[PDB]
């Protein structure tokens, strides 16, 4: 008669909090999903050793037509957990699972976990500061979306940070790098001629987080764009003006170059 | 030797991460924090015997002032724990202490939590929609804060959503309900008139986050500033305009009036 959705967290199956883990062990039936992101630390058997059951993974498809018939029936008779990467909820789709609940007459509850989106605050920008959030995704064919590109110089624009999701090619295991990322950022600059983004734009990079050995670089394009950042996955953020304590942190904490102190302060 | 800031979560002592148990079980000396907010759900006692090591708290003038003097000096010869409430770095100023252990030559790592900055997305507002977050400060004295309102006016403007975070002195025992940030802010509208937050301003209210059962709440300023949404911690959010699929769950799911349905595209 109840459904879980547990967030696994950031990085690796230990990113799953006590709560969480505890409750999945009790649970009847485990499904999860790994299409709105991946747990790059990890793998499914050493998550499916640590909750001690078998787990079920679904597809997009499974989820946004099938919920109610693959998950629902056995969650009304059942308890089921439905493990999910990061927070539960985050991803703009998971929310109206819970309406689906509802319909099918099963009580839901959600068991919160660490998500990217929160654990940005270890670039020490400063989460007050960060306004609307935006994801760069791959061009292909002859479509170019540069939706993101406005994102940040409306944020920018404000004195706001940006926030940017990076593609995933989820099936396929393939995750788009900062490196790319700024890439394709220039390449709409230069579409665009905002002077949004160019090579002296500073930016933040964080690879892994949750990982105990995250990457966190800060600094300007021209030097960034092709440095080894580590692997997947990565997080650009595009700072807004910086308070002084945010770019001391960026300095010390992150490498930035000390002419950050006096050019974006 | 080395640091840890280790965050506790948003409700109860299993709401830390299974990473940030086990490290925090091998650690030296445990110290902590909780004035940045309110676990609701526990007590130091729960989360001592979670852990099993004594943990010495700390108030927010012994960390502010002598971090580097109660802290520090044991992670020179010993592995050290910080714990905080929810994300050691959301929302507070915990980022700073890192800089602080890095002169004293101390090697830090962070392990993040759930946060109430990301948990809001089981209002079912996107996550992405967010905009700059504010801080509703108790008026002291002769001086009234009103940023906050200013941050709601620049993000409605845009469409974004806002999340209010809400004033807490620890001390004192005084965490700040929805309830009176509400009537904070219908004063500070009074004075500034920009039909920013008035009677008919829809608004959604989040109460203990990470519980299993936490109030989600929305509807008009005008009958909701009186309700009960029980005990603290509270987080208080004015959505910018509304997607058809985020109005469905507020409807279904935190009880909203069913005419929020009909956006006005
Ligand atoms: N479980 C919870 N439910 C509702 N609001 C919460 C909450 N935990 C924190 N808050 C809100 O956030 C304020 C503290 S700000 C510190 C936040 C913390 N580092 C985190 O990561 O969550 C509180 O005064 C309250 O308004």
């Amino acid at each position: 008669m109840v459904l879980y959705f547990i967030g696994l967290g950031l990085y690796d199956e230990r990113d799953i909090t006590v709560k969480g883990l505890e409750i999945a062990k009790k649970c009847d039936y485990v499904f999860a999903e790994f299409y709105t992101s991946l747990m790059a630390g990890t793998t499914l058997g050493r998550i499916q050793k640590l909750i001690g059951k078998e787990i079920r993974v679904l597809s997009r498809e499974d989820v946004e037509l099938n919920f109610e018939n693959i998950v629902l029936p056995l969650a009304k008779e059942n308890d089921v957990a439905f493990l999910t990467p990061g927070d539960p909820l985050v991803a703009t789709t998971h929310a109206e699972l819970r309406i689906r609940a509802k319909r099918a007459g099963v009580e839901s509850y959600v068991i919160h976990a660490p998500s990217i989106y929160s654990a940005v605050g270890i670039t020490g920008l400063h989460i007050y500061k960060f306004g609307k959030s935006a994801t760069v995704a791959y061009p292909e064919g002859e479509w170019f979306p540069t939706s993101y590109y406005d994102v940040i110089k409306e944020n920018a624009e404000r004195g706001l940070h940006t926030l940017l999701f990076l593609d995933i090619k989820a099936e396929k295991r393939m995750y788009m790098t900062a490196n790319e990322a700024m890439e394709l950022l220039l390449k709409v600059e230069d579409m665009k001629k905002g002077g949004v983004f160019t090579d002296d734009t500073l930016v933040v990079v964080l690879a892994r987080a949750g990982s105990l050995n995250p990457t966190i670089r800060a600094g300007y394009v021209k030097d960034l764009i092709r440095e080894d950042f580590g692997d997947p996955p990565h997080i650009l953020i595009v700072p807004g003006k910086l308070h002084i304590v945010e770019a001391e942190y960026l300095v010390e904490i992150a490498g930035a170059p000390r002419e950050i102190l006096r050019v974006n302060v």
